């Protein structure tokens, strides 16, 4: 397992424009197009992002560019943010992911928010951590996703994702 094969497990791979849990247009591996209820206006972003008309299609080889240009993105701002970097720093591989997960799916400012979930990760204090991070929105709306990225940060393996 790697952040690739998780975040394809938490995402799924769709090749039409879709709406994701919060009604936005989005496509591939999770892919945000826009928060714009207008369809033409996500056809557009969708066109801009891969460089070709697709009328609201793509393969799964645009499809996988795009998601490794997003988790690049991910790592990249994490490792640029003052207040991310020291908590992806302190952590181990397997932890790390669970983080680049976080970010992936809520971005870098959300996740700043998860201020005392934060202190308790750089501290290493699992089980409390855990209990901070289902206190939330993103918990009650997406439960069995925040699940396996709690348990994630909880015990340091991939046991959550194995069987999927
Ligand atoms: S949640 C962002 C964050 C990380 C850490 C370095 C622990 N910081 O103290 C805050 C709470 C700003
Ligand atoms: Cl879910
Ligand atoms: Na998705």
């Amino acid at each position: 397992m790697n952040i690739f094969e998780m975040l394809r497990i938490d995402e799924g791979l769709r090749l039409k424009i879709y709406k994701d849990t919060e009604g936005y247009y989005t496509i591939g591996i999770g892919h945000l197009l826009t928060k714009s209820p207008s369809l033409n206006a996500a056809k557009s972003e969708l066109d801009k992002a891969i460089g070709r008309n697709t009328n609201g299609v793509i393969t799964k080889d645009e499809a996988e560019k795009l998601f490794n240009q997003d988790v690049d993105a991910a790592v990249r701002g994490i490792l640029r943010n003052a207040k991310l970097k020291p908590v992806y720093d302190s952590l181990d591989a397997v932890r790390r992911a669970a983080l680049i997960n976080m970010v992936f799916q809520m971005g870098e400012t959300g996740v700043a928010g998860f201020t005392n979930s934060c202190r308790m990760l750089q501290q290493k204090r699992w089980d409390e951590a855990a209990v901070n991070l289902a206190k939330s929105r993103w918990y009650n709306q997406t439960p069995n996703r925040a699940k396996r990225v709690i348990t994630t940060f909880r015990t340091g393996t991939w046991d959550a994702y194995k069987n999927l």
